[PDB]
């Protein structure tokens, strides 16, 4: 069954391709068990190879599917890295299609929710600079996923945190503390709370970026969850 569907990803017949990516997309949204079947049927390489396809809609749907695989356990994120997903995902961050970028950012956020070695592979694949750029970008949905990726990276090791900072993440993150979106604010606050847990160079860099007044302002944001997160971030500075 699934082997047949995997073969169809490589079919030049466009409605059969679309159909195969359909079903696979469906399975990938099942749990980790479902993802595991896909891994074991060899779906990953052919999926990554679709990220270079002529149709932006195939790219969009192939990337959505990879985003869903990457929401699996750390063994399954590992399998994506070993399929070469990371460099094409990063290339897509300046895709001509905002919908493709949105989904490529979601995939990279998921991967960054993996372990420190998976964060590291993202860094080595050049993810940080384009992500920082997407923090200031015409589309809320792109910004939302981009801060979620930066937050996830900020949960890594102190080496990776210094890389975030050197990529210029701090002032865009401080700006996002005033975003119109509550989802955006909570991920910006999380990122900043992660960075604040690090050294005093890092705490000082945050004060420098203007984090303190921006966090204090959120103590009166309409949503109480936001106030509370903001206060817990202020408390990470001790």
């Amino acid at each position: 069954e699934l082997p047949q569907m995997v073969q169809q990803l490589n079919s030049p017949d466009q409605q059969e391709l679309q159909s195969a990516l359909r079903k696979l997309s469906q399975i990938a949204s099942g749990g980790n068990e479902q993802i595991q079947k896909l891994i074991e049927a060899g779906a990953l390489s052919p999926l990554v190879k679709l990220l270079d396809d002529a149709s932006e809609e195939v790219i969009k749907n192939a990337v959505a599917a990879i985003a869903n695989i990457a929401a699996g356990n750390n063994e399954q994120i590992q399998k994506l890295i070993e399929a070469g997903a990371l460099s094409p995902l990063v290339k897509l961050l300046d895709d001509a299609s905002e919908e493709v970028i949105k989904n490529a950012v979601a995939a990279i956020a998921n991967i960054a929710a993996g372990n420190n070695e998976q964060i590291q592979k993202l860094i080595e694949a050049g993810a940080l600079s384009p992500l920082v750029k997407l923090l200031d970008d015409a589309s809320e949905e792109v910004i939302k996923n981009a801060v979620a990726a930066i937050a996830n990276i900020a949960a890594g090791n102190n080496e990776q945190i210094q890389k975030l900072i050197e990529a210029g993440a701090l002032s865009p993150l401080v700006k996002l503390l005033d975003d119109a979106s509550e989802e955006v604010i909570k991920n910006a606050v999380a990122a900043i709370a992660n960075i604040a847990a690090g050294n005093n160079e890092m705490k000082q860099k945050l004060e420098e970026a203007g984090a303190l007044p921006a966090l204090e302002k959120l103590q009166s944001h309409a949503n109480e969850e936001v106030q509370k997160n903001a206060q817990a971030a202020l408390e990470a500075f001790n």
